DNA sequence: AAAAAGACT
DNA sequence: GGAAAAAT
């Protein structure tokens, strides 16, 4: 089925018709069977089936990183004296007076029994696991049937978040029908609700791409169920997502020199406008919006970037004019590059941090809003995430015009794609038309570079594409 | 105008 | 996307 050549649906409304299957939570929790412990300070203490319950989740990750972290062991004794009675939380007043060891052989064990069920035995469950996939796992729409990507809801247990997260090891509580929201049409056979229980509300609202969504206690942030990366919903948002980078390639001559200009500016949020699109630009930067000091970790983008995240040297390992960016991007992953920029930035920049004290901003009258602000005024649909998809995509143009063997054989092409690849993340960013712009240009079977999986995602692109489509 | 809340690499 | 479980 194809739905690029069929009629495309106008701004507001994202679906005629849906009809879903509804959720899947997790098989009520099975309780601990007596030959499992629990020793307490010399003696031992009896768990409810609560922090039984909850018992579990720190069995799961015992010789983890995690356990060795002081802030995860402060908030699992702030979050577990909940999860139990008044009796028991009588007596404990350290966490070090405890034994998890008898669950931890148990925990293991379990993780090698499965690795012992037999060539018949591992399939006795192992489809009654794979008729959830074909009962809540499609759902019908408009034309054929999508299928949802995330049907099974998220299990209780600990969070897991990245480098000096402030809200590691909460209790992430088990989810009850009653928190769910159910999103379709009312002209639709409707989700019958788990036995004895309601949904917390239904709603009909067409100009949304999900199905069903509850609230994460923890941040307060909310989490949706949609389609798999394979539908038109899905699909037709990243092709828009690589078109809005094709209406850009005529009007960046003019962005490049509209912001070099805006270097010798007489203002202050001017001068400061640029510069950060400078970065964005070049060193291929995220935006970094305003974070919650007390309720994420500390990163930084490039509009929340400090005078402590940046270090300026005149002349550094033979070239002039040197910015040494150190700090830590999404996912805690620390960002390092020695970048040498022009002379009027290096200035420009010399003048913020300016009689500044370390701890505050380096960017003073400056935030995504007045940037994104900005860069809609210049072009529909431009916003800063663009130019990383647009950076990326045209290299692999000029790269996948020149690295190509006229006369080559098999691989020495393959090869090549690599070494385009190696250019820099690999997933996004790069349009799937000039990959295949190139496998008709020379004749490669798509086979070879994507999978099933990923033939599945770019689909759209395979049937759209030419020898000779240019970016 | 700014904050919060919603949604969709 | 990243981590981690599952497919001689």
């Amino acid at each position: 089925w194809k739905w690029w050549e069929e009629e495309r649906y106008p701004e507001g409304i994202k679906w005629k018709f849906l009809e879903h299957k509804g959720p899947v939570f997790a098989p009520p929790y099975e309780p601990l069977p007596e030959n499992v412990k629990f020793y307490y300070d010399g003696k031992v203490m009896k768990l409810s089936p609560k922090a039984e319950e909850v018992a579990t989740f720190f069995a799961k990750m015992l010789d983890h990183e995690y356990t060795t972290k002081e802030i995860f062991r402060k908030n699992f004794f702030k979050d577990w004296r909940k999860e139990m009675t008044n009796e028991e939380k009588n007596i404990i007043t350290n966490l070090s007076k405890c034994d998890f060891t008898q669950m931890s052989q148990y925990f293991k064990a379990q993780t090698e029994a499965r690795k012992q069920m037999s060539k018949e035995e591992k399939l006795k469950i192992k489809e009654e696991n794979e008729k959830l996939l074909k009962e809540y796992g499609f759902c019908i729409m408009d034309n054929h049937k999508e299928r949802i990507a995330n049907f099974k809801i998220e299990p209780p247990g600990l969070f897991r978040g990245r480098g000096n997260h402030p809200k590691m090891g909460m209790l992430k509580r088990r989810i009850m029908p009653e928190d769910i929201i159910i999103n379709c049409s009312k002209d639709a056979k409707v989700p019958s609700p788990p036995p004895g229980h309601k949904w917390k509300e239904v709603r009909h609202d067409n100009k949304v791409t999900w199905l069903v969504s509850w609230t994460e206690n923890i941040q307060g942030s909310i989490k949706y169920i949609m389609l798999n990366p394979s539908s038109r919903i899905k699909g037709e948002k990243d092709w828009q997502k690589y078109e809005t980078a094709r209406r850009l390639k005529k009007c960046v001559d003019k962005i490049r020199n509209q912001y070099r200009e805006d270097w010798k500016s007489k203002e202050m949020k001017v001068r400061q406008r640029a510069v950060a699109l400078y970065f964005i630009d070049k060193l291929a930067l995220r935006a970094g919006n305003e974070k919650e000091e007390g309720e994420t970790a500390d990163t930084v983008g490039c509009c929340s970037l400090r005078v402590e995240h940046i270090n300026l040297h005149p002349e550094l390992d033979g070239q002039e004019y040197v910015v040494e960016f150190d700090f830590l991007g999404k996912d805690s992953i620390r960002y390092y590059n020695k970048v040498p920029v022009e002379k009027r930035v290096f200035k420009n920049l010399q003048l913020f941090m300016e009689n500044k004290q370390p701890e505050d901003d380096l960017f003073d009258r400056l935030n995504t809003g007045i940037l994104n602000k900005h860069l809609q005024d210049l072009m529909e649909g431009l916003t800063a995430k663009v130019f990383r998809t647009y950076n990326a995509s045209i290299t692999l143009q000029q790269q996948l015009k020149e690295l190509t063997a006229p006369d080559e054989n098999i691989p020495a092409k393959i090869l090549s794609y690599n070494r385009a690849n190696r250019a820099v993340s690999k997933l996004n960013y790069l349009d799937p038309r000039i990959t295949v712009a190139w496998c008709k240009k020379w004749g490669v079977p798509i086979e070879k570079i994507y999978n099933k999986t990923q033939r599945e995602k770019f689909a759209w692109a395979i049937d759209m594409a030419d020898e000779d489509y240019e970016f």
